[PDB]
């Protein structure tokens, strides 16, 4: 029956039922909790070296298709028996089946909508999907992401969209991009030890250089695409400069923050994720939304793995640098979310602050209960980085459980691919 | 075998191997997450009609007695075998077991370090335990406390410390505190719908008043002692004024703060949690340590549920109240903080800043990996209500799990207390 939920701000109670459908076993066992683990098994869809066994898929496809047909107001009987022969015949006839192109519009939002780690999830409806499941080449993937980014970025208002590649077949043609986001800055690691540019890159960064790529070694320089088709050695490919927008980081006061020298992409597009539905597999389906400040201004800018600016953003306030319960950090941090905000805003590009994300969650989760009893979420990452207690999400207890469709992680390209 | 975990900090593993000592099922499911639930199941331990079976008892004292024996550098095996038989022997004459004097320090200090949502636990040996296992009536819990909270308080340099009430026997007579926490402030629902001082205690205080305890009205009055000795009727008690240690909150820039006319007391001590070791367990153990700011400054003066006095404090900084983007809500909850800090130290009371206190946790958790190859950890309590990502606990991963021995919820003893 249902599991009982409470929401210590308003005392409120929900009832999920959703969990039921829940699948496989998640991370923290029937004794431990593994909540805190960034990547468990239980959230990752790894390689395959045969196709999926039809005794397997044949029994997801007729239960997405079901679900499919379900989310019509008044249904399609006649249409679904149909759609559930039609897939039946084409499993036993080429060993997989092909989506329709609404169901894939369907599964793509679907998946969005059971993303426990998203926080704007309200928007899952509004979503463009661009379909290049006849992509044969990297060359045509350069020229799909190509255009998913110009869609997308939309001048400054950002449009969320997603790219769906080829599905794997047998697993040995998959198509992959080896980047984690579209678009992200590299990591040089300098002679003298001395990190320069994104930390997080560093890796990636060098497997680009070994691919040819010419290093530039700049704390700001846009990766190269690196992309891999039909299974195929990946090829680089260099992002069209007009393409990416950039805003250059500015506070409304402290006018030295310019003296900085910040900036950072205006595209938020996740993608190395892998999109399941219906027993099919996608491991090449970037997708993208607009950016929640605390994402650049919190993690990118002040995690110490990443740009680290708190300690210089300190000083140049004049803060007490050196005595920690001055609570400097606290001031610190907070004018970079500003600075953050308000740089966007100024030049137009689409970006929300965390107490508004947080406060249309709560209302998207409050529609996911009255709708479908349930919403996968995960408290760990839907809490912000930052004022946790003060946004509301905070107080809401919440059961996190993996569905389907579902936007699985992946194993790094590099390390399973026989060159 | 062991558990990998990472620290997305600085990259550092640890292999957890303590986790295989856990004991029944937690809260999270074996394909579901419940996590972020604070009274799960797995984490109370209510009421009994009957004594503690002897087959289930006996061998968890043994396996007490062997933990305790097993913690000393160079051990004492005829000391050791010896305890075990006379526990044993007590047992099959008495049906229980008294714990000496030293295993219940060590016990009381163990089931501290193996607190999951404690991030003090750096301070686990430095505890003193006032041993109150012969009191019979309210009147010697109500003088014990007394002791306790004078002890404790020490004129403002607070000290960790414990009182061990009798333990559970039949269950039909336990010593229980019907309070929350030995010091606290009243909540009254006002005739207009308006709730006065601690939202949180609005039903306790009515019990209180229930019980004939004259309500005062105040935002900030404190409530009586409820005391419940061997199974009897709850008595109410004042607790002495002097006693109480308060300090009055005040900014160190802001004059107007004063003005606010906020205070709290420094002694933040827990009174209904039940304490489990060895097959034993004592239903009223009082213990407390000193506040970590955010506690005060954040959840107890901001939560929405609380005393909420955050848009309060915000206008009186002349802020876009009403531009929730504006991040005024992370400039007023900072100030509140440092008014916290400040106020304590001035007039002072012991008391650690959220960042000092995540910086020492995670020393102590490597002491406890190198110690014992792991540490039980709530990473959803053990990261501070702000400024989530700048403190280094959030980047940690860990695994939450329950030992012994342990310090279990209970169930409110108004309900389940036959008059
Ligand atoms: C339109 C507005 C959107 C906003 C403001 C938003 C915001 C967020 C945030 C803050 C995170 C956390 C990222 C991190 O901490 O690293 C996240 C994660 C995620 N979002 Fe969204 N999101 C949006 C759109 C999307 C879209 C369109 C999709 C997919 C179709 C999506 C799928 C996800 C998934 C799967 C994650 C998990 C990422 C991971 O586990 O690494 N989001 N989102
Ligand atoms: C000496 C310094 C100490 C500090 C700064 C400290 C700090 C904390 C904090 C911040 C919490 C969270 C409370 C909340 O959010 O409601 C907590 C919880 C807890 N602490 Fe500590 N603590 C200390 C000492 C103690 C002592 C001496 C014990 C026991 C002997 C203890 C046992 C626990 C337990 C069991 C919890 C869980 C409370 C609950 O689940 O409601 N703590 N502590
Ligand atoms: C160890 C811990 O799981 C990890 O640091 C998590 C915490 N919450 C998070 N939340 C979001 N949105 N993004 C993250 O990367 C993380 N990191
Ligand atoms: C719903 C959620 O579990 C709840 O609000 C938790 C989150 N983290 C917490 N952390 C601490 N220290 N104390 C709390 O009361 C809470 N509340
Ligand atoms: C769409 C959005 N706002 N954010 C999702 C996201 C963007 C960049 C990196 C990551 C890390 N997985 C997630
Ligand atoms: C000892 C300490 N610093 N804090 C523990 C604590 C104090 C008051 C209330 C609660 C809520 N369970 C916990
Ligand atoms: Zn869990």
């Amino acid at each position: 029956q249902y599991v009982r939920i409470k929401n210590w701000g308003s005392g409120e109670i929900l009832h999920d039922t959703l969990h039921h459908k829940a699948t496989s076993d998640f991370t923290c066992k029937s004794k431990s909790c593994l909540g805190s683990i960034m990547n468990p098994k239980s959230l990752t869809r790894g390689p395959r070296d045969k196709p999926t066994p039809l005794e397997e898929l044949l029994p997801h496809a007729i239960e997405f298709i079901n679900q499919y047909y379900g989310s019509f107001k008044e249904a399609k009987i006649e249409e679904h028996l149909a759609r559930l022969e039609a897939v039946t015949k084409e499993i036993e006839t080429t060993g997989t089946y092909q989506l329709t192109l609404d169901e894939l519009i369907f599964a793509t939002k679907m998946a969005w909508r059971n993303a426990p780690r998203c926080i704007g999830r309200i928007q899952w409806s509004n979503l463009q999907v661009f379909d290049a499941r006849n992509c044969s080449t990297a060359q045509e993937m350069f020229q799909h992401i190509c255009r998913h980014i110009l869609y997308a970025t939309n001048n400054g208002n950002i449009r969320s969209a997603i790219t769906v590649f080829p599905q794997r077949s047998d697993g040995k043609h998959d198509f992959r991009l080896w980047n984690s986001q579209l678009i992200r800055y590299a990591g040089y690691q300098m002679p003298d030890g001395t990190i320069r540019g994104d930390a997080a890159t560093l890796e990636f960064t060098q497997l680009c250089i070994d691919l040819g790529w010419k290093p530039r070694y700049g704390r700001f320089d846009v990766l190269p695409l690196v992309l891999q088709a039909d299974g195929q050695d990946p090829e680089v490919f260099e992002i069209p400069p007009d393409l990416v927008l950039e805003v250059t980081m500015e506070h409304p006061k402290y006018e030295w923050f310019q003296e900085l020298g910040l900036k950072w992409y205006a595209l938020p597009a996740v993608a190395n994720m892998l999109l399941e539905v219906g027993g099919l597999e996608f491991p090449a389906c970037p997708f993208n939304g607009w950016y929640m400040g605390t994402e650049i201004g919190v993690r990118d800018f002040c995690d110490t793995q990443r740009y680290n600016i708190l300690e210089e953003v300190g000083r140049r306030m004049g803060l007490e640098t050196h005595t920690l319960a001055s609570l400097w950090k606290d001031r610190a941090v907070t004018e970079i979310n500003v600075a953050v905000l308000h740089s966007f805003q100024k030049q137009n590009v689409t970006i929300m602050d965390h107490h508004t994300a947080s406060e249309s969650f709560m209302k998207h989760m409050q529609n996911e209960y009255r709708a479908r009893g349930g919403c996968p979420a995960d408290w760990i990452w839907l809490v912000p980085p930052v004022s946790g207690s003060i946004t509301p999400v905070f107080h809401q207890e919440m059961l996190n459980y993996v569905l389907s469709p579902f936007y699985y992680y992946q194993i790094e390209p590099w390390k399973t691919h026989i060159w």
